[PDB]
This record gives C-alpha cells, structure tokens and sequence, in this order.
C-alpha cells in the first residue's frame, strides 16, 4: 500500500514506477478500474502503453504522448506469498498556456471607449494578465478584458496579454493601438532678431496623423520664398524665417497645425 | 585709449576741459572737426554734447565703420597742450548673406552645405545637425557631408557669431532619399469567424507604395471580402472573414523611386 504523484506535460512520456517482489513475483497494472497490463499480457489496445523493463524486477508503466484524458489514479498491484502489496501514482497532465483569440491591432480617435480582449488555453487555466509597454509601468488588474474609457493620446503603444499559469512559460501576444488626436501646439517661440538681421520662429506641434503647418500675419497666408521669407516644415515643427526685419515687420505672427481631425493655433510677436 | 561702438548707435568721445578760460579741439586722425564752438566738418552727425562748461566731449551720431580710427582732442594750456587721443573702433553684427537652400538628395551622395557671413570683426560660422543623436561639426562656411545616411536628414542650423549684438541663425532643411526597408509584419489571430488583420510598417523617402499578394497573386481593396488600408508608413491588410481559403503565406511589398523590397508571413 503505498501512493505517489506526478506531473507531465501534454506529450511528454511518463514512466510510472512499480517494483516486483523478487521472482515467480507479477505485476498488474490498472486504470482506475480499466485493466492494461497483467504480467507480459497487454488489456488495452491503446499503442501508446507500454511496460518499461529495465531490471528483471522493473514493471514500470510507460505511457507516450500523454494527454489531459490521461488523468487519474494508476495502480500496480504485485503477487507475493500474503496480501499483494499495492503501488498507487496519481496522474497530473498539464497543459502550457496558449491564447487562442485577442483584439488585433487597431487605429482609433481620441477620447473613445476602447475595449481589449485576450481568451487562451491552459491546465489550470491560465491566469490572463494584461499591461501597457510604457515607461508608466502600471501594471493592470488580472482580467482577460482591458477597458480603456476616454483613450488620451498618451495612452497608445503596445498592450501585452500574458496568460500564466505557472505549467511552463506564459504565453504573450501584443496589440498595437493608434491613437489620432487633432494637432497641439507644445510650443511657440520666437529667436533674438537684430534689426537689419533675420528673425525665427519655432512651432513645435504634435498630432496624429502628422499635421501640415501654416502660418499667418492677420488673416494673410505667408508662403515659402516670397515677399523675403523662408517657412521650413518638418514632421513635427514648423519654422519661419524673416530675412529683413524692418520695422514694417512687428506684429502678431500666428502659428498653425491642422490634420484630418482638428486644427489649432498660436500666436506670438516677432522680437 | 580705446572706445568700441557698433554701427548705427552714437558715439560719445569724452574730452574734459581745463578751469579758467581753456578751449578743446577735436582731430579727425589729422583732420580738424571742431575748434571751440566753430565747426570745420560738413557731417550734421558730428556735434559738440556739453554737460558742464567743462565738458567738451565729441558726439557722434549713426556710426559707420568709416569713422573708424584715431580721434585727438588738444586742449590749450599753460604749457604744451594736453591731448587725450581716443581710438575709435566700429563693430557691426553678424549677418548671413547666402546659405544653401533646402535639397533633396540620395543616400550615399556627397554634399556640401554652405553659409557665408560678414560683420566686424569677421564671424565664426558654426553648423550643427538639429538632431537627439548628432555630433556637432567644427566651424566654418563649409560644412562637407561625404556618403548622407538617411540618418543625417533633417534641420541644419547656420549660426555665424562674433560676440557683437546677437548673432545670426538661418537653417537649412535637408531631405534624404532612400529606398524602402520594411521594419515590421506581424498578423493576429487566426479564426474562422472573425477578422483577420496583417500590418506591414515600412520606411522610405518618398514615402513608400505598398502591394500585397497572396501566394504570388496580387490583391485588391475590394477581392473577395479583402480590405486593403494604404497609409503612408504603413499597410494593413484586413480578411473580413477568415475562411480555410485564405490560409497561405501573403507577401507585402513596399516600393519607391529608388527600389522596393517584400516581407512574407504565413497565416496558421
Ligand atoms: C485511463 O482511463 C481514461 C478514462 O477511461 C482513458 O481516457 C479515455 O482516453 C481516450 C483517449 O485519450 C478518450 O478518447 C477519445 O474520445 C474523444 C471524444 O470524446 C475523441 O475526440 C478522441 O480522439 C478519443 O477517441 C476517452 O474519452 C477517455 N475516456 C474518458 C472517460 O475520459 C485513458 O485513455 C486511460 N489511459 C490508458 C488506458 O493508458
Ligand atoms: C573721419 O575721417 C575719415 C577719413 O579720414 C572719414 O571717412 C570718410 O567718411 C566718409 C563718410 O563718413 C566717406 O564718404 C562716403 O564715401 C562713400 C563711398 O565710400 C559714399 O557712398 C558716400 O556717399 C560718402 O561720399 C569717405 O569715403 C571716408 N574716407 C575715408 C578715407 O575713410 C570719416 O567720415 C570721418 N568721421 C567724422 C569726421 O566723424
Ligand atoms: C565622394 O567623395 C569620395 C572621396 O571623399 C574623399 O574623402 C573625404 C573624406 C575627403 O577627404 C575628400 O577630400 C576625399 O576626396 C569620392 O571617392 C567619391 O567619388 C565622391 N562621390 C561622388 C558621387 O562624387
Ligand atoms: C464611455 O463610457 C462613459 C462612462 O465611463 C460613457 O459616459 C460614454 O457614453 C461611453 N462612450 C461610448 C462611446 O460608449
Ligand atoms: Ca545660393
Ligand atoms: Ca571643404
């Protein structure tokens, strides 16, 4: 009378341990109830079962490509000159955990109510984990749905699923979110200017998709190379460039970025 | 005796008189201006700025790099005249007068950007790249690019100093073309039932046109339920319902003026 446990992966080859009592000594070995060995006399039909004989007194069970159904209680029992003495092992087959669904990348507005989702697979069942890949750690509560109510620009990236469940390594999927939002000017500022010298003007903006820059002197659009001014446009910042700055110059200069969501603007004096 | 006064402000060249009945004249190098109250120069700019009786300083208004050099005020006395010679210098700030004009051009290609400036004392012309990860160039007009990466793309700034005023800043954008690299493909999940989704990143400049086939055969935005989404750094190819007919491997291509270049993925 005697029992054991042990643990396996799906498909791996699990040898379940039973000892003889010397000779003219046989083993049997069952499934609950379900004969599959008796001596050198096979009872299942299953190819997968095998009886490992490495000593003469080796009657170990030896099941290839185990699976979840294979779980259970085994018993060998043994024949000896008084009671049999019997070997009982409990048998455990874990699965790794796999997600088998999660919300694929996506591109959305700011400000709208976005939901992700994360389902996989696993024996236990996987504890599902969700967290946003940004130096703001903050980790999630368990769940396999993210709820995100009014999404900020700054709350875009990558969102990880992990699925745990301690069996072997989780599994981890991504999903990419884009977040449009109209244009925001960050900044506007305008560079020293002697008089007979040139004059800048910086406007740093950030949007989504990029925004194009213009710029204005009350209500008139100044253009590239005319009336002796240079705008330069980058991806994220727009600079002006007034070659000679005569006093026919001063005055509120405006700053703008518009995309296909919004617009804004920014004004400022040129120094 | 040293005086320096940038161009267009008024000069002040002090000359104090001695008590009792003594009178100043200022010298222009060896050219008489003023002598007492009377006036030998034409120049309106040129005038005598008297605080006190004792005050017989020269004030000149809108200087100009012409009024450079020595300027002597002898004053009569018991004995030799006293004099109190003042070297007039003009300085005048930096100004850029030509720079390279925003470019496009190929990875790979030498460039030279240029800037040039006067002032007084000459400037030192510094170019630095507007950029996180750049280093900064040593001094001068010239600023030789050998082998542009599209790395070194960007804002350029010209600034030409000489510690007179502020110093003058002009920029050059310069655009660096190069052929398409796909960065990333990356699918989701796969399931009958649901929506299948392949993103393809890509960079280049120009911006890159983005294909897709599927086991050699081109797709459209309208094949079979397929939706192809094209945007400027990406595409995103999206299976309305994923059927066992649409398993395969699907290719996404992204191709410029330069070249072009593919990226593969299965799905399950
Ligand atoms: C130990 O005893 C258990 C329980 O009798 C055995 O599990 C039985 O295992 C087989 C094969 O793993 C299961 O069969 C299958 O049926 C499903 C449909 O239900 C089918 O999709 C599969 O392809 C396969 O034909 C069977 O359901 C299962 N019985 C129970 C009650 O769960 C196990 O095989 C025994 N181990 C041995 C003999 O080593
Ligand atoms: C002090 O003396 C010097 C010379 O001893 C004077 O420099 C002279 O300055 C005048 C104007 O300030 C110059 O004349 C101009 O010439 C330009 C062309 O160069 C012309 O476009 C103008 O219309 C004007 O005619 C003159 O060339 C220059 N001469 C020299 C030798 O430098 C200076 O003006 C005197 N400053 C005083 C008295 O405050
Ligand atoms: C680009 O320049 C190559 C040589 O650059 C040379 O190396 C630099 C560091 C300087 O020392 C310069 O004086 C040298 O001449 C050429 O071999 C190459 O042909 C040039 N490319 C083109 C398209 O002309
Ligand atoms: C998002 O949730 C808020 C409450 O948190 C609700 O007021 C709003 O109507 C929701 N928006 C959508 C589009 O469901
Ligand atoms: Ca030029
Ligand atoms: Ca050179």
């Amino acid at each position: 009378a005697a029992v054991d446990n042990m643990m396996v992966r799906k498909g791996d080859t699990a040898v379940l341990r039973c000892y003889l009592e010397d000779g003219a000594s046989k083993g049997a070995w069952l499934n609950r109830s379900s004969i599959i060995f008796a001596g050198g006399d096979k009872w299942s039909v299953d190819p997968r079962v095998s009886i490992s004989t490495l000593n003469k007194r080796d009657y170990s069970l030896q099941i290839q490509n185990v699976d979840v159904t294979d779980d259970g209680p085994y018993t060998c029992s043994v024949q000896t000159q008084h009671t049999p003495r019997t070997m009982q092992v409990h048998l455990t087959v874990q699965v790794p955990p796999k997600i088998y669904d999660i919300s694929n990348d996506m591109t959305v507005n700011e400000g709208t109510n976005v939901t992700l989702t994360c389902l996989a697979t696993g024996k236990p069942e996987p504890s599902i984990s969700w967290r946003h890949i940004s130096p703001s750690a903050k980790p999630f509560e368990n769940g396999q749905y993210l709820d995100i109510y009014g999404i900020t620009r700054d709350q875009a990236g990558e969102y990880e699923c992990s699925a745990e469940n301690d069996v072997s390594f989780p599994d981890v999927r991504k999903v990419k979110v884009v977040v449009n939002f109209a244009p925001t000017i960050q900044e506007i500022k305008s560079g020293t200017v002697t008089p007979g010298r040139s004059g800048l003007i910086r406007c740093e903006g950030a949007g989504v998709p990029p925004p194009a820059f213009e710029w204005y002197k009350g209500e008139k659009k100044l253009f590239n190379g005319q009336q002796g001014i240079i705008i330069q446009n980058f991806s994220t910042r727009s600079i002006l460039t007034v070659t000679n700055v005569t006093q026919e110059h001063f005055g509120n200069y405006t700053c703008v970025a518009a995309n296909k969501l919004g617009t804004t603007n920014a004004s400022l004096p040129l120094n």
